[PDB]
């Protein structure tokens, strides 16, 4: 399978070297609307934007602007909207895209303080009893309940849209163990982290695009959606070894950048993979 290349690539010692072959070849498209000056306090990092043919636009006549992308994964039948970490000023835009595109799920890849920094802002409420209001979008948001688990919580959250008092449920799916720029030592606890996901409904069809992110939303972010749809493409098709993980990426880049950061994390999402596959095949 893509084990056998593991190994070949493990034995050479050449992730690095396959790792920059991607980036070569990886694609390039312009970001026009992110790099306005009228959207620059909307970026976390300049070295991080969506496409302009990928961006997720807000609806509304003022600024349309928000760090998002579209990947939609045509084969396996899947979308995910990978953005940056919330910042101070893009709350409110953060929860609009939320309603708008009709997602049930929030995949949160990292800590809000990470290596003694800011890396996203408290962008949902803690506490049940102090619900956060979003006046420039005019939205309510509410902590409904939380579960806190070894390296990872889960919390339900309510949505509501106060131009029409229209209320959704949001699932926060919070992966609290993942070192910055790593990879966790056994992809059990990842894999298992993503069939939390699966298993609650947002990444199902019924339901707009989950939401995924960590600080710049491709790293972690990336490591995350290429995992699922690697592993939903062997469960769909007649031969689980046709899965090249390598064009999936790629395939995957097309839509947004530096998808996995470091050929660390790429040897970290064919372990995931791989292993991931071992309970794919009964
Ligand atoms: C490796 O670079 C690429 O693949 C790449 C490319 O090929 C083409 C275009 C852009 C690319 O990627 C561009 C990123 C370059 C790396 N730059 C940085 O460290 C940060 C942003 C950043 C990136 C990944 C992160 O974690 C992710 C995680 O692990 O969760 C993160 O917290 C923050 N920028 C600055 C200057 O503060």
């Amino acid at each position: 399978e893509m084990e056998k290349e593991f190994e070949q690539i493990d034995k050479s010692g050449s992730w690095a070297a396959i790792y920059q072959d991607i980036r070569h070849e990886a694609s390039d498209f312009p970001c026009r609307v992110a790099k306005l000056p009228k959207n620059k306090n909307r970026n976390r990092y300049r070295d991080v934007s969506p496409f302009d043919h990928s961006r997720i636009k807000l609806h509304q006549e003022d600024n349309d602007y928000i760090n998002a992308s579209l990947i939609k994964m045509e084969e396996a039948q899947r979308s995910y909207i990978l953005t940056q970490g919330p910042l101070p000023n893009t709350c409110g835009h953060f929860w609009e895209m939320v309603w708008e595109q009709k997602s049930r799920g929030v995949v949160m890849l990292n800590r809000v303080m990470e290596k003694g920094s800011l890396k996203c802002a408290q962008y949902w409420p803690q506490k049940e009893e102090k619900e956060m209001i979003f006046e420039d979008t005019n939205l309510k948001l509410t902590l409904i309940s939380e579960d806190i688990k070894s390296y990872y919580t889960v919390r339900q959250l309510e949505l509501e849209n106060l131009t029409t008092q229209e209320t959704r449920e949001i699932l926060h799916f919070h992966y609290t163990t993942w070192p910055d720029f790593g990879v966790p030592e056994s992809p059990a606890s990842f894999l298992n982290f993503l069939f939390k996901v699966r298993e609650s409904g947002s990444l199902s069809p019924e339901h707009g695009p989950v939401v995924v992110h960590c600080s710049a939303g491709i790293g972690r972010s990336g490591t995350f959606c290429l995992a699922d749809t690697c592993l939903l493409l062997m469960d769909k098709r007649k031969d689980p070894s046709s899965v090249d993980i390598k064009k999936v990426l790629l395939e995957m880049r097309k839509f947004r950048m530096g998808l996995i950061q470091t050929a660390d994390q790429l040897r970290f999402s064919y372990l995931a993979v791989i292993e991931g596959a071992k309970f794919i095949m009964g």
